[PDB]
């Protein structure tokens, strides 16, 4: 018979994004962004029992139908979104990042949903740290904003798992790393 | 009963992309791209009478030698615009070939060219096969553009290498 069982502990992120790759506009524009009612969003949150947030995200979106009492109802952990005067860009010390995120997967629980805000994500897949990018792809082109992936510095292979389309036009396509 | 009949000519993207938008490597790199029998490329090219590169496009692509697909693709008649690209000439260009009748169109490229025609309205189809890489840097699909482009998706296809083609209309 079992004596333990350790399910691994998941960073995920769950997003829209334009098919030319940003997540959000310039200034910040979501308004292209589709809540689709069959997206998986409620089997989702089932799923994890923590949400990140840099302070930024947080303080606007992090405290306030049916979709926010399971949010909120989740364990909220925040990290720090320092902005750089100098050139006006999020600064983060990656060793105290990987420290905290270290120190959650220490604990027992289920998956954890990487909220935002833009600067944050983008830090964690460049950290190597998403495990799971399920990525709502909308029919539509931004021409310029906030891009998923930015600052690469080698191919990051995935596995495709799960493709759902709606009638929006939306497709998502859910990718292991 | 019927006088005339005229199916409007569609010019259409039908290429690979990676998931981060890159059409190419820095370097012109096309070694991550996938080629399958089921992505619909032999019905694709039945659907074309015709195929657009740029000059330096078409010395790569335009004589290349399944030997079969190359047979259809080198069936097919050939536009080949010379080179920065100016608007005004390709509009003309254009405009002068759908005078003709005929088959659908297939943009070839470069990635110059492809962009040129995208923010001149002149893409109706874009049949995109989405690569599972993240190529990191390169030729983006879409680069320059001025305004937002809405369009309606018709066709998503997944494949057992972990590409997904989605094809949009440009309506
Ligand atoms: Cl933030």
């Amino acid at each position: 018979g079992m004596t333990n069982n350790l399910k691994q502990r998941r960073i995920i992120l769950d997003l829209a994004v334009t098919l030319d790759g940003f997540i959000e506009g310039k200034n910040g524009e979501v308004d292209w962004c589709i809540m689709d009612p069959d997206m998986g969003f409620t089997d989702f949150l089932n799923q994890i029992d923590t949400i990140l947030y840099g302070r930024k995200s947080f303080d606007l979106w992090g405290q306030y139908k049916e979709l926010w009492k399971l949010v909120h109802s989740k364990k909220k952990y925040v990290f720090s979104r320092t902005q750089n005067e100098i050139d006006n860009q999020a600064i983060f010390i990656n060793d105290n990042i990987l420290e905290e995120v270290n120190k959650l997967k220490k604990n027992p629980g289920k998956d954890i949903w990487l909220y935002g805000g833009a600067s944050l994500i983008t830090t964690f897949i460049n950290l190597g740290l998403v495990d799971e990018f399920r990525l709502s792809i909308h029919p539509v082109v931004l021409g310029e904003g906030k891009p998923l992936f930015i600052d690469v510095k080698q191919r990051i292979n995935l596995k495709m798992v799960n493709t759902r389309t709606f009638s929006s036009g939306v497709v998502q396509i859910v990718y292991h790393w």
